[PDB]
């Protein structure tokens, strides 16, 4: 799908963009080829982006996007500094303010069998869950939004014009039918 390939070079920046193409190619997985995963890649990346800016300066760190090294010496130092116990898994961020890493899902899918999904592969009482789609639907742990509702409002508007972009260019229908 190469019309999706020039929307992905076309909608994200060039630094999410090549970040997406480094991992997909970790994992023997060719962007030019499945490009409904790279469009998906980049939109999760976008999103832990939009949401670390999300509240107060340094309210929270990035371990998404991260080579593996320096994401495991955030997470190793943040589980020594407030004590806080291990994931098994890299989260996609810490929140300092409520000393909580915090998953973030991005879903073509319903929020309910995405976060459950989440919920059992995590295995891990103390990681928060956030789940984004293109609908204009989020749902979180305990429904405890974390952000305040301006910030959130920014990420929905932003996955919805990504969808209504999509639907232009007839790239929509593939790409909703494309996540596993
Ligand atoms: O770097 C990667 C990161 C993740 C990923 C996914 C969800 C998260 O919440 C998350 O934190 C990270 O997913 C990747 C996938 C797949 O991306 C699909 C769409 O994001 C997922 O639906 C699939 O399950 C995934 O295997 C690849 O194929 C290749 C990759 O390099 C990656
Ligand atoms: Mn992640
Ligand atoms: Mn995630």
């Amino acid at each position: 799908s190469g019309s999706m390939e020039d929307f992905v070079r076309q909608c994200f920046n060039p630094m999410i963009v090549e970040l997406a193409e480094k991992a997909m190619k970790e994992y023997g997985e060719d962007p030019k080829i499945e490009t409904n995963k790279f469009a998906a890649i980049c939109t999760h990346l976008e999103v832990c982006f939009m949401y670390s800016d999300g509240g107060s300066k340094h309210r929270f760190e990035i371990i998404e996007g991260r080579d593996r090294i320096m994401a495991w010496t955030v997470v190793n130092s943040i589980c020594n500094t407030t004590g806080v116990e291990k994931p098994k898994f890299l989260p996609d961020l810490y929140d300092y303010k409520e000393n909580r890493f915090i998953e973030i899902g991005v879903t073509r899918r319903e929020v309910h069998i995405y976060y459950l999904e989440k919920a059992n592969k995590i295995k891990s009482e103390k990681t928060h869950i956030h789940i984004f789609s293109f609908t204009g639907e989020e749902m979180a742990t305990k429904a405890d939004y974390t952000l305040d509702e301006e910030s959130r409002a920014r990420i929905k508007t932003r996955l919805f014009t990504i969808r209504q972009e999509m639907a232009s260019r007839s790239l929509w229908d593939s790409f909703r039918q494309s996540e596993r």
